[PDB]
């Protein structure tokens, strides 16, 4: 039971020393999920990050091996790649590429981003979606938390231990997966839901990107729970600051009616994307959130 | 150097033998080890207390423990500081964990009350002492071998994702209120159900059904609620009112006539030999 998932997440890792391969350990963070670290590949200079888990006490670790089975079976330039991964006793320590840039959650906490950097980062993310989504995976907590930024500007998704692989016999899901203020009515509202909820959160984080936060961030998340069920597509505060062809871009997000909601593949044609800059244009960000990271501090 | 005042200045690698390592956790590592004089069990936790965020609070939180013993209540011996290390020496209680017994056995109702009835005395005093202990659940409650039931501690973001069940807490938590001592009556409710299912309420919602539960239904569902006697249906109603008014102190719940059918401590130590007995 419990001893059989313990073993079936041991089988899929292999024994070994993260320390033949990797060098230059040092702390970035520590979460409930363990701690993380950089690190150099010691053969080809690669930045890396490494998380540190004990397995004795870990609480589900069924999302551990959907996640790093998901992982490995689903590499891409606009996703936060696996490495390796290694069992040194009851630890197991996770590698997976280091993004030097940040989370996009403190670019849109601590600046003001132009619709040209807005569009930017949601083709990418679009890109991260037509991807998965073709790949029968749905991601389910995409927010800002999950987007992390390349120091040259480039934009990856991470934090799959929440993501369903859905299958022709079972194409849709029914759980209250997710983070509150991000979920799609129909996940909130527990009906039969399927990869479009994630072009919602999508739509939620280009708010972010506006507003600097997500609707209801203020309300317990029971409340904003309450909010999305009842309120359907969320209001912006100052709809007239945004351009026409935004304003039908976060519209074909945040359709309640799921058929008429875009999938990634359609929104990757849309005309808001036709305004990115390129992604250069987020390195000033990305030195702002650092700089205000700091004063913050 | 209000640390001093809290320290021993003995050799604790010299007063216990027998170290073991029994889990590891935010607040540090605990090991079992036992007094070379007296033979005594303990449990210590050693924390380097080396700039950890707000050491200030786990001193204080120490300095409270020796100043505020109660029968119900894990007993604080001592402490050491071993190379900026904090040692923090506690009672051990060789029976485990009353999750490991609710588990492993089923409870009749006069053990159920005399496991209730214990918690509701470590209540009333950490309330008079206005204390919210916060966490009253199973895998908090220790039992010694002769059936004693003693409570571990005084109880010690909106972006992240749930990954755990809040089960035992109450409705006024979880919709964020400001809250009071009577959440912790609640959690004493959901844990005497805990006691007579066999698992906690809500073990197959997710976590955020479970929360949406918790905050409008209040109490969970009994899943046999004709196994129950009228006077612990009655006992429950009142941990359970959604009405923190309405719902019992712990002064007042020590009066309540399902305590008085409670079987002595000793009848706890059968269970607990079943427990060890399942998880060896
Ligand atoms: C911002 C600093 N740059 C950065 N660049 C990459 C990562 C990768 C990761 C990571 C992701 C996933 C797993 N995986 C995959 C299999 C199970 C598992 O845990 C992992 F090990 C790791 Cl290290 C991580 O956590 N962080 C910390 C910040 O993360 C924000 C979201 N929480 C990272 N930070
Ligand atoms: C069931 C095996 N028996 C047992 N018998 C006593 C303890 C005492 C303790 C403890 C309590 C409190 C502090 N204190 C007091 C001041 C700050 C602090 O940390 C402490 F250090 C320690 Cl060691 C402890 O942890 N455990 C491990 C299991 O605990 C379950 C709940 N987590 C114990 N197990």
């Amino acid at each position: 039971s419990d001893e059989e998932i313990l073993e079936k997440l041991r089988s899929i890792v292999s024994v070994g020393d993260p320390k033949k391969k990797y060098t230059r350990f040092e702390k970035i963070g520590q979460g409930a999920s363990g701690t993380v670290y950089t690190a150099m590949d010691v053969a080809t200079g690669q930045e890396v990050a490494i998380k540190q888990m004990n397995l004795q006490q870990q609480p589900k670790k069924e999302l551990i091996i959907n996640e790093i089975l998901v992982m490995r079976e689903n590499k891409n330039p606009n996703i936060v790649n696996y490495l390796d991964s290694y069992l040194v006793g009851d630890e197991l320590w996770v590698v997976m590429e280091y993004l030097a840039g940040g989370s996009l959650t403190d670019v849109v906490t601590e600046t003001c981003m132009d619709e040209g950097q807005i569009a930017a980062v949601c083709r990418e993310c679009l890109q991260a979606l037509e991807f998965l989504h073709s790949n029968q995976v749905i991601h389910r907590n995409i927010k800002s938390d999950n987007i992390l930024l390349g120091m040259d500007g480039s934009v990856k998704l991470t934090d799959f231990g929440f993501c369903a692989q859905i299958t022709p016999e079972q194409s849709k899901r029914s759980e209250m997966v997710g983070t509150p203020y991000w979920m799609a009515p129909e996940v909130v509202t527990r009906k039969a839901y399927g990869p479009k909820v994630d072009i919602w959160s999508l739509g939620i984080m280009a708010i972010e990107m506006i507003e600097g936060e997500p609707p209801y961030l203020n309300e317990n998340p029971l409340r904003a729970l309450y909010l999305i069920a009842t309120n359907g597509t969320p209001e912006l505060q100052n709809p007239e600051k945004l351009s026409a062809i935004f304003r039908d871009f976060l519209n074909r997000c945040l359709e309640m009616d799921v058929e008429k909601r875009g999938s990634a593949k359609e929104l990757l044609q849309h005309q808001f994307l036709k305004i990115a800059k390129p992604l250069s244009s987020l390195t000033p960000l990305i030195a702002a959130a650092k700089e205000a990271t700091k004063n913050n501090h």
